[PDB]
């Protein structure tokens, strides 16, 4: 009987073979293996549906920006995100090499375009043999290694003799048989390019690969294996069907011109020819300004690379383009219809969030939990599981390491919350009174724990000077050293103008009198908590309350409080609410130390002001519609990173539909809670019953868009 035809086993205990100690570890890849295949085509692929109910599934896996082979493949093996690692695409410039890269190209072969460290160069460096066959980045060395077995790209070597070719390592020495494995197939990426996600071609090539695996499996199985290996049957992406009436041409906008060049595809770039002459110079502003809102319903985007949804990580590399374009679902943009390869073509690269982009992972073996279905998670999360399947100390990466804990049986590291390493001081009453000039129109320990339910954030800045104020409706952690407040924390429940009053425990500053806001500027100050809170709540008007807020902004912010989160406390029986500013000023992610925050701090109606690149929110409420925000057994977390803009051009306002508009803003820049917490220098839910493994799950959490 084959292996796909016996029933499952669990394997608690991992059988191995003589000569073996520990389980290895395959990594079978599977290009342009879209999650909703599996999915659909289930009752045709047996082996992988016998894969997914004997071990650790998951519905959705979500891969990194933008979705293409290389940069998802070697963000795998590296747990890093794409412009931290240095291949953004299959095809891309770097300025300070004046140099492009191609996968065919001799340039592919060149080391200077891979950075971070890959999972066979961390076995290398703590003795553990690896023995590839086609992964992106095993031709190449990288910090001088190469896996003990590799082979450089090929593909005309049939898909039977690569699986052989494993197989056939696997009976090696003791002393020279790897511990690391890989495989990767072009199917079903190269069927879904030619004839579409949904063909009698990818039905074939499912099936083709389908019974590949079940190759691998009975030859497993022929040498005692079957129950003595990890797999990790693995995508880059997905794939999504390309129309010609669903494609952007620049050319429309700007004409036949030859001053720019643009990589084309769902997720453009745009760089000038003259380069890197005119890299820099060339104003991408202008461009980026005069490309805007040009249609009724506009499927392309004009984004600044700092101005992009902080999601997706794509801005601090050389190699990513100052000028990108986000498109809808189903549209590709390019400068002239001759650029491109096909317009009706299956194509990848979209938006990481969206449904078909989504790709697949199976976790098989001894070390993995038998028919479990997890929740969604990055493929980041993917490089520190292997570490503990392979027993290595992980290389400084971007994933939550111990997030994937409850994919394991016995998991290997247990994970800690980070230490608090603010300096936490105390604001007592020590600066009265000075005069505002406003116009106004006519125990404790019960009260915190109102505010701050799940626990205070932790300062995870170093060393800033934080103050906690108490109030009566909220919680405020202030900053002493740049005299506006890091978070204000409010519990809104289901159902309960140019005057400002003086924080007396708070020093005074010149931007915090009413006398300094005047009507023409257009920056002026927003609230963190709403002072329509419960009459009127008259300690939201606290000095201590304000921050910097554009006035195009505000249209955002209050319409944000007024209507969205009260329709979402009915909703969701009440919201716990976190927000603050966000100061990124070179758009990296994480925040700024006080020594680049001094050199973004513009003067403004002659007074110095440091105002904020973004804006966050986070949304926290009960798994159980039936409890309160007080009482939560599980909980419901949604966080954003709203960009703050001096205009709404990103939103296209014109046609003054508001309430629709505003919304398609949150919706874009919703963001995981690790983000929020690696920009502002916070970490949330750290009093929460759930363990820490749990908590990571939660924070490193995305919604699919569709
Ligand atoms: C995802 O995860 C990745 C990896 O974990 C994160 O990427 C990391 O980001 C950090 C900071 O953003 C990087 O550290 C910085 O490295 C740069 C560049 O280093 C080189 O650049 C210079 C060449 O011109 C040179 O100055 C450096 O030389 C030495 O510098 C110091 C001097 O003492 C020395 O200690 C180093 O060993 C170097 O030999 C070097 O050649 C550097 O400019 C940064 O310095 C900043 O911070 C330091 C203090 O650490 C400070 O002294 C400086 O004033 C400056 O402010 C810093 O070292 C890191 O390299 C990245 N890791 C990798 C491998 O990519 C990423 O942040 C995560 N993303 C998200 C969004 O979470
Ligand atoms: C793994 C690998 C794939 N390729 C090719 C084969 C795939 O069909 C192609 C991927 O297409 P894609 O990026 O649009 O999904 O890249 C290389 O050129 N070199 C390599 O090392
Ligand atoms: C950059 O490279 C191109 C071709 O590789 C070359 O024509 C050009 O002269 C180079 N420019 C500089 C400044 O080296
Ligand atoms: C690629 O692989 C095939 C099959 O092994 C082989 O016949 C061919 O010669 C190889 N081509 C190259 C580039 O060596
Ligand atoms: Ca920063
Ligand atoms: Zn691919
Ligand atoms: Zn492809």
């Amino acid at each position: 009987k084959s292996w796909v035809e016996e029933t499952c086993e669990s394997i608690d205990t991992p059988e191995c073979p003589a000569e073996f100690e520990s389980p290895p570890t395959l990594l079978f890849s599977l290009d342009g293996f879209r999650a909703e295949y599996l999915h659909t085509w289930g009752g045709l692929l047996p082996v992988i549906s016998k894969l997914k109910n004997c071990g650790t599934y998951t519905k959705n896996m979500r891969p990194m920006y933008p979705t293409k082979t290389f940069p998802n493949h070697y963000s795998i093996v590296t747990g890093l995100y794409p412009e931290s690692h240095g291949i953004i695409d299959n095809k891309m410039y770097d300025p300070k090499m004046n140099a492009s890269f191609s996968l065919k190209s001799k340039e592919k072969f060149n080391p200077l375009w891979y950075k971070g460290q890959p999972i066979w160069v961390t076995a290398n460096h703590q003795e553990v043999k690896s023995g590839t066959y086609f992964w992106p980045g095993s031709d190449v060395e990288i910090d001088g290694i190469l896996p003990d077995i590799y082979k450089v790209y090929n593909g005309s070597v049939p898909f039977e003799e690569r699986i052989l070719a494993v197989l056939e390592w696997l009976q090696l020495p003791s002393h020279e048989r790897p511990h690391f494995y890989t495989l990767y197939l072009e199917e079903p990426d190269s069927s879904g390019h030619s004839h579409g996600p949904v063909s009698s071609e990818v039905i074939k090539a499912l099936q083709k690969v389908d019974r590949l695996v079940g190759m691998l499996m009975d030859g497993l199985k022929d040498l005692g294996l079957d129950k003595c290996l990890n797999l990790i049957l693995i995508s880059d992406h997905g794939m999504e069907q390309g129309s010609c009436k669903k494609y952007v041409y620049l050319n429309k906008y700007l004409g036949d011109v030859n001053n720019v060049k643009v990589v084309y595809g769902p997720a453009a770039r745009l760089r000038p020819t003259d380069v890197p002459e005119t890299y820099y110079s060339f104003n991408y502003e202008a461009l980026a300004k005069n490309l805007s809102c040009r249609e009724p319903n506009q499927h392309f985007r004009p984004y600044l690379k700092p101005f992009l949804p902080k999601r997706l990580h794509f801005a601090k590399s050389d190699r990513i383009e100052p000028l990108t374009f986000y498109l809808d679902p189903q549209w590709q943009l390019a400068l002239n219809p001759s650029e491109r390869k096909y317009c009706g073509s299956g194509f990848h690269g979209s938006d990481n969030l969206f449904s078909n982009m989504q790709a697949l992972f199976i976790g098989y073996g001894p070390a993995f939990k038998h028919g479990a279905e997890v929740d969604s998670f990055e493929n980041i999360e993917v490089y520190n599981l292997m570490c503990d399947l392979l027993g290595l100390i992980p290389a400084p990466n971007n994933g939550s390491h111990g997030s994937l804990n409850h994919l394991l049986k016995k998991p290997i590291y247990n994970p800690s919350h980070p230490k608090e390493e603010g300096f936490l001081s105390q604001c007592p009453i020590k600066s009265t009174s000075n005069d505002l000039g406003c116009t106004c129109d006519p125990e404790d320990d019960d009260i915190y724990h109102m505010t701050v339910p799940y626990g205070r954030p932790r300062i995870l800045l170093k060393q800033h000077r934080v103050c906690l104020l108490q109030q009566q409706q909220f919680l405020t952690g202030y900053s002493l050293d740049l005299l506006m407040p890091l978070w204000a924390s409010y519990t809104f429940l289901s159902n309960d103008s140019n005057c400002l009053y003086q924080d007396l425990r708070i020093p005074l500053s010149p931007v915090h009198k009413c006398s300094y806001y005047k009507s023409n500027s257009k920056l002026s100050y927003g609230f963190l908590t709403p002072p329509r809170l419960n009459h009127i709540y008259s300690e939201a008007l606290l000095t201590s309350n304000i921050v910097p807020m554009y006035q195009s902004f505000q249209v955002i912010w209050h319409y944000l409080h007024d209507t969205l989160l009260q329709r979402y406390a009915h909703e969701r029986n009440g919201i716990n609410v976190v927000s603050g500013p966000v100061f990124d000023f070179d758009y990296d992610g994480r925040y700024d130390s006080l020594e680049i925050l001094k050199q973004n701090s513009r003067v403004i109606r002659s007074q110095e002001i440091l105002i904020p690149t973004h804006f966050f929110i986070v949304l926290t409420s009960c798994k159980q519609l039936s409890e309160t925000p007080l009482e939560c057994s599980a909980l419901e977390s949604s966080a954003y990173i709203l960009p703050h803009r001096p205009d709404n051009i990103e939103s296209c306002t014109h046609g003054k539909r508001e309430s629709s508009w505003v919304e398609e803003l949150l919706t874009l820049h919703r963001a995981r809670v690790t983000d929020v917490e690696l920009i502002t220098g916070l970490s949330f839910y750290q009093d929460r019953q759930e363990s820490v493994s749990e908590l990571l799950r939660l924070k490193t959490h995305l919604p699919i868009f569709s």
